């Protein structure tokens, strides 16, 4: 009935950090489960450390790309700790086919739909990038905008008002646009290049059929959340972390009424949800991909991990 699906993956265990005297603390009872200190968590799915960068990909976004070809919206979250890897599933390798993660692979099932119709569709692309920083919407690609609003129009759809719109024609263009907008993105430091603050890269894919004469339009939303911090140097840092937690727990609300199936679900309480509205919930899907460290070292944080994955399973 939600429609949002929870994938759990854990990363393999490195040389580095089994030098340091470190257990693998996960146990996976199937395709379903991953037990850690004997208490099970159930998701949509979980990855072992084996599985490809391809099929999660197949897993997680693929029939989310082709239904946003379809002309539907969807949304793909990226929740993860620091070396949790989530960047090596959301980003990957550049041009590694193996390799690649989730976003190249997108950008690149787009165009191959593309190139392969040629003829008979016409598309525009339009991308843009913006992070929500202490709970302002700041523009990635335009760095003087560092405070816009979210607004509804006369059918209900969201928009973030005056946010860069960029043209794409080449999936080297997608990625360069996500580099720009990667180098302006809040990040700190006792961890290491900390995000401070949830990006969101929208995908704009509008058709025009040749033979019809009519149009599509598809939203397609990659989240990349920024980790809840257990702080209590008191100061800019900390409202940092207290408007991380807020957002989060704002989406966590949203999430979980989705997933009860609340006939009211509470998408005003923060800017995110209100950006995400057309594209969480009802007919939109959604894939939450939460990232874990197999590590007994990190093994209170992937259980803050799963715990909120499961805000979101049903």
């Amino acid at each position: 009935e939600s429609n949002i699906k929870v994938m759990c993956r854990f990363r393999p265990l490195n040389e580095s950090e089994v030098n340091r005297g470190d257990k693998y603390i996960a146990k996976f009872q199937g395709e379903d489960t991953v037990v850690i200190a004997s208490k099970p968590y159930a998701f949509d799915r979980v990855f072992q450390s084996s599985t490809s960068q391809e099929q999660v990909y197949n897993d997680a976004a693929k029939k989310i790309v082709k239904d946003v070809l379809e002309g539907y919206n969807g949304t793909i979250f990226a929740y993860g700790q620091t070396s949790s890897g989530k960047t090596h599933t959301m980003e990957g390798k550049l041009h590694d086919p193996e390799g690649m993660g989730i976003i190249p692979r997108i950008v690149q099932d787009i165009f191959n739909y593309i190139y392969s119709m040629d003829e008979n569709l016409e598309f525009h692309i339009k991308v843009s990038y913006f992070e929500i920083y202490l709970d302002k919407i700041r523009d990635l690609l335009d760095v003087s905008k560092t405070n816009l609003s979210v607004h509804e129009d006369k059918n209900r759809v969201p928009y973030v008002k005056g946010a860069t719109e960029r043209f794409v024609s080449s999936p080297d263009e997608v990625m360069d646009t996500i580099d720009e907008g990667k180098s302006n993105r809040h990040v700190a430091v006792m961890n290491e290049h900390s995000s401070r603050s949830h990006s969101i890269f929208l995908i704009n894919v509008k058709q025009e059929n040749t033979q019809t004469e009519q149009k599509l339009s598809g939203k397609l939303y990659l989240v990349d959340l920024a980790g809840s911090e257990k702080v209590s140097a008191e100061g800019a840092v900390l409202d940092e972390a207290k408007n991380i937690n807020k957002s989060l727990s704002a989406l966590g609300n949203v999430i979980s009424a989705l997933a009860e199936g609340s006939t009211y679900v509470p998408y005003r309480d923060s800017k995110m949800t209100r950006i995400l509205q057309d594209s969480l919930g009802g007919n939109a899907r959604t894939t939450i991909v939460i990232c874990c460290s197999p590590s007994s070292y990190n093994e209170s944080e992937t259980k803050s991990t799963l715990l909120f994955g499961q805000r979101a399973k049903t």
